[PDB]
């Protein structure tokens, strides 16, 4: 596996192995970030892996990855709700197609992304991948977000700042809506 | 170190390693869950190393422990501050006496206690164990209960029990 990896501006530059290019010198790389809802509206909550190289057992939203050469970032949504899930999915929304953020973790590792947002509605049963997810629920979305507001630093930093983008809120509210 | 096993009533019947005891089956033993608040009142919540043996990486009350044979409650807390935090504290004052759990891990760890809770506060400044806590955070115990009330499921399983005990939260919110 690798990632894109994208110049001071968001141009691809070329590819990079997964695991070595997640350091405490992380470069620009290309990235999505997803919320998935059931059918009752719910939004699905992941706790990651404590294997994670990054933010090992810390709760974030549903699925986030790197895509891979030849990949649309909606494939790769796909692919890992697949994979770390095993959970099939409607097609992907785009929510916050601008979202970028860099930040270190616990132990000093560091994510660089230019990471658009999406969201969805599964269609399966889930199929956790453990390892991967160690932990998950299904929550109303306005219960998240009161706890997202009341203690962020219990979450991961770009499930609040994604969580807290107008716009993208606002999507993330539509998908509560019950769809048969 | 070890941890007190404890027959249907509370009474000590022998000990156990402290490590060999937490497994998918623990049994019933000694414990105590403390919250720490400094003097402008903020309340210490912290993030478990990702080596404990049970919920590693998952945030909780400030310092919980398992007493030694003969040892009290409030010094278990005491040293349990020192050890873990580096923190001298003021006398553990009793929030929830009776407070006792089960619950289950995500890799199927369990812990099964007997868990007096108690409060008190910091005297110094925190000196970090990482072999113990990973991340930390003062904050306003008004919004930790916000948190607590809005996502349950982001906290230990007991630190929830003993924030929604009406009792032990009236206790609490005096800290402040
Ligand atoms: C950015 C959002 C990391 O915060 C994308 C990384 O997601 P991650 O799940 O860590 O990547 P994979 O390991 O490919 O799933
Ligand atoms: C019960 C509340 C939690 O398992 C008491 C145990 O505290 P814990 O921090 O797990 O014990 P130590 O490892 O002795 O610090
Ligand atoms: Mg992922
Ligand atoms: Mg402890
Ligand atoms: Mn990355
Ligand atoms: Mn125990």
């Amino acid at each position: 596996e690798h990632v894109i990896l994208l110049n001071a501006q968001g141009v691809p530059t070329g590819t990079l192995e997964k695991y070595a290019a997640h350091t405490a010198d992380t470069r620009l790389h290309l990235a999505f970030s997803s919320w998935l809802f059931n059918a009752k509206g719910q939004l699905l909550v992941t706790r990651r892996a404590l294997s994670k190289k990054a933010w090992p057992g810390v709760w974030t939203n549903s699925v986030c990855g790197h895509p891979q050469l030849g990949e649309s970032n909606e494939d790769a949504v796909i692919r890992r709700c697949r994979y770390e899930l095993g959970v099939e999915i409607t097609p992907p929304e785009s929510i916050y197609p601008d979202f970028r953020f860099r930040a270190t973790d616990p132990s000093g590792i560091v994510e660089n992304e230019v990471c658009p947002v999406f969201a969805a509605r599964t269609t399966s049963a889930l199929q956790i991948n453990d390892d991967e997810v160690m932990d998950y629920q299904w929550c109303d979305l306005a219960d998240v977000l009161h706890g997202i507001d009341a203690t962020p630093w219990a979450f991961s930093p770009w499930m609040v700042m994604q969580a807290t983008n107008r716009e993208a809120r606002k999507r993330l509210s539509a998908f509560t809506q019950l769809k048969l």
